[PDB]
């Protein structure tokens, strides 16, 4: 696959909301409560098209967490691959 840099948009955000909601159902952490996406967001594209696969760095709960996120699609899922941290700042 291929990656590029992102926009911190809403869609961004929405991603990142996405990440802290599942890692709730998780419950590795505990509680947690989103704050906000930062720069630098990553995207990685799979190749017709197979999924898109997301890095980010994810703000919960005053926190800083590195948040691997796939979307599919064909299906137009979305899966928590993984949610790393507390993490140093970018």
């Amino acid at each position: 696959g291929e990656w590029e840099i992102i926009d911190i948009g809403p869609f961004t955000q929405n991603l990142g909301k996405f990440a802290v909601d599942e890692e709730n159902k998780i419950g590795q952490y505990g509680r947690l409560t989103f704050n906000k996406v930062i720069r630098p967001a990553m995207k990685k594209t799979i190749y017709e098209i197979k999924g898109y696969e997301y890095q980010l760095y994810v703000y919960a709960s005053d926190k800083l967490f590195r948040a691997d996120i796939s979307e599919d699609y064909k299906t137009r899922g979305r899966k928590l691959l993984r949610f790393n941290g507390p993490v140093p700042p970018p």
